[PDB]
C-alpha cells in the first residue's frame, strides 16, 4: 500500500477478519473427508501490493468460505461440523457454484490482479468475478447498483446497490504528540 | 422454536451477531444526518416464532445493514463514520437498492412471515425477497444454485450455490449428567 493510511487499513481489516471467522476449516482437513480444497484466503494470491486492500475488501467474508469438489462433500463436512461442535462454515461446491462476470469497462477487473489454481476458478469467479477496482468514490457513484466496485482505499459497492464504507482501523488509546517520555 | 435445539440455535445465532457487528448505527442517529431509517434488524418483525431461526439465518449480516433514503445519505454517513472513527457500516439506499423475487414454488417465501413498513420494502426485498423457507436439507438439495433457501433448522443455501451449515450453539464447559452437587 502506497499511503500509510492504506497500510493501516489493510492490517486492521485482516486482524478483524481473523477475530470473526472460524478456524474449523483446519479441523476439517483431519476428518478424512476428501474433496476439500481449503478456504479462498488460502487459495488466492494478490499479484500487486497496490491492490491488497481492494482485494481484502472485495473478498470480505468470502475469504473464509471453503472450496469443495461438490455438494456431497459439503453435506459430509457439515455433518462433521455438527458432530464435533465446530461451529459453521460456508462451502463452495465447484460443480454448483456460479461464476460472476464483468460486463463493463468502468475499471480493472479484480480477477486480473490475483493468481489462483485454474481448478478452483468457479469459486474464485463466484467471489470476485464481477468486481471492478476503481480509484475513488467519485469515479464510482454513477454505477451504484449496476457494477460491483471496490475502491483502492476500501469502499465497497455491491452490485445490488449496497454501499460499505468507513475505517477499518480503530481509534486506539490517544498518544501524546509531545515527547513526554523520551 | 418447537425443538429445544432450535431455540438454543437461535439464542446462539443472535448472541454471535451481537458480538460481530457495530453499534455505530446508534451514533449515526445523533449526527443530524437526515434520511437514516435504521438497521434491518430494527425494521423487521417475525410474524411467527416457528420461523425465527430461519429469518435470523436468512438475514445474516444484512440484519446490521442501515436503510437510508438515498446514496447521498450513505456518503454523508460514511464521512461521519470516518471523521469520528466509528468503524464501518453497509448502507441500503432506497432509490438504488435492488429487490429480489421468488421465481418458484419450492416453499414459503420468507417475506411472507415478516412484517415491515412498506416504505422500506426495497431494502427488505433486497435482503429476503428471493429467500424460500423449506423444511429440511433433503427437500433442498435438488435446487442448490437455482433457489435461495433456508431450512427451518438453519442451513442456508445461497442462490449462487454456496452452502452454510453447522451449529450456532457452542460446546461450552462439560456438565456432569450425574447430580454431584445437589
Amino acid at each position: 500500500m502506497e499511503l500509510e493510511s492504506s497500510e493501516r487499513e489493510l492490517i486492521a481489516a485482516e486482524a478483524q477478519r481473523e477475530v470473526r471467522g472460524n478456524r474449523a476449516a483446519e479441523e476439517l482437513k483431519r476428518s478424512g473427508i476428501g474433496g476439500i480444497y481449503g478456504t479462498l484466503a488460502e487459495l488466492i494470491k494478490v499479484k500487486d501490493e497496490a491492490y491488497a486492500l481492494a482485494i481484502e475488501v472485495a473478498l470480505g467474508n468470502r475469504a473464509d468460505n471453503v472450496v469443495v469438489e461438490d455438494e456431497l462433500v459439503a453435506e459430509k463436512a457439515i455433518k462433521y461440523l455438527k458432530e464435533h461442535k465446530l461451529g459453521r462454515l460456508t462451502f463452495l461446491p465447484l460443480n454448483k457454484i456460479k461464476p460472476k462476470h464483468v460486463d463493463s469497462s468502468v475499471g480493472l477487473p479484480a480477477v486480473d490482479v490475483i493468481e489462483y489454481d485454474q481448478k478452483i476458478e468457479n469459486a474464485v469467479k463466484f467471489a470476485l468475478g464481477d468486481t471492478v477496482i476503481v480509484n475513488s468514490m467519485e469515479e464510482a457513484r454513477p454505477h451504484i447498483g449496476k457494477v460491483r466496485m471496490v475502491t483502492i482505499e476500501g469502499e465497497l459497492y455491491e452490485r445490488s446497490g449496497a454501499i460499505t464504507g468507513g475505517h477499518f482501523r480503530a481509534r486506539g488509546l490517544a498518544v501524546d504528540t509531545t515527547k513526554l517520555r523520551l
